[PDB]
């Protein structure tokens, strides 16, 4: 039941999710061993992701969220990587994608920076890199990453140094990032329902000048 609808260039949708793409990168730690070494994206295409059943579902799990936590459903737009991104948008997120070995327990982990969720795209620690190549900071092959509609509802705050159930009184876990400072936040839910794939952004990583 999924449909792609591509978004113009020209689309103002269009240029507000580039740009929370673009101005989400920073630098990792690893030097770049994991998603590879580049300070911005070529983006290829951006689709709307249109699923009935899917968005019913996220809505109806939205609402229970909401009436536990004083009207509040805590919804952020969030990015998320993984080999699964094909069975995800066609099937929604569901326990086959959780990170089974995740710092916050088995869970579907999103990021606030887009180069976090870079790191995953070709699996766990970046995998071997890209299939046709086996390249991690590959700068010819096409990936793929999702920009997730996401209720949070009460969130768990996890101080960190960088399927299970969520804590009780909770729907969610902050990873809130204690020691480099640059870092953006990464959130863990624990129930497929809380999450819509809702834009595919097709790119290549640059290589710096
Ligand atoms: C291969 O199964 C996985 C799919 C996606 C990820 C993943 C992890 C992650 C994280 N630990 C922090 C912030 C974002 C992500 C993410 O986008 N995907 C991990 C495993
Ligand atoms: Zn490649």
């Amino acid at each position: 039941g999924t449909i792609l609808i591509d978004l113009s260039p020209d689309d103002k949708e269009f240029q507000s999710v580039e740009e929370e793409m673009q101005s989400t990168v920073r630098e990792h730690r690893d030097g770049g061993h994991a998603g590879g070494i580049f300070n911005r994206y070529n983006i290829l295409k951006i689709q709307k992701v249109c699923n009935k059943k899917l968005w019913e579902r996220y809505t109806h799990r939205r609402k229970e969220v909401s009436e536990e936590n004083h009207n509040h459903a805590n919804e952020r737009m969030l990015f998320h990587g993984s080999p699964f991104v094909n069975a995800i948008i066609h099937k929604g997120f569901d326990e086959r994608h959780a990170y089974i070995g995740g710092m916050f327990g088995a869970g579907i982990y999103f990021a606030e920076n887009s180069s976090k969720s870079n790191q995953y795209v070709y699996g766990i620690g970046g995998g071997t890199g890209c299939p046709v190549h086996k390249d991690r900071s590959c700068y010819i092959c096409h990936r793929q990453l999702l920009f997730c509609r996401v209720t949070l509802g009460k969130s768990f705050l996890q101080f960190s140094a960088m399927m299970a159930h969520s804590p009780p009184g909770h729907h969610s876990v902050t990873g809130r990032p204690s020691v480099n400072g640059l870092a953006l936040a990464e959130y863990v839910i624990y129930r497929g329902e809380q999450a819509y794939p809702e834009y595919l952004i097709t790119y290549q990583i640059m290589r710096p000048e």
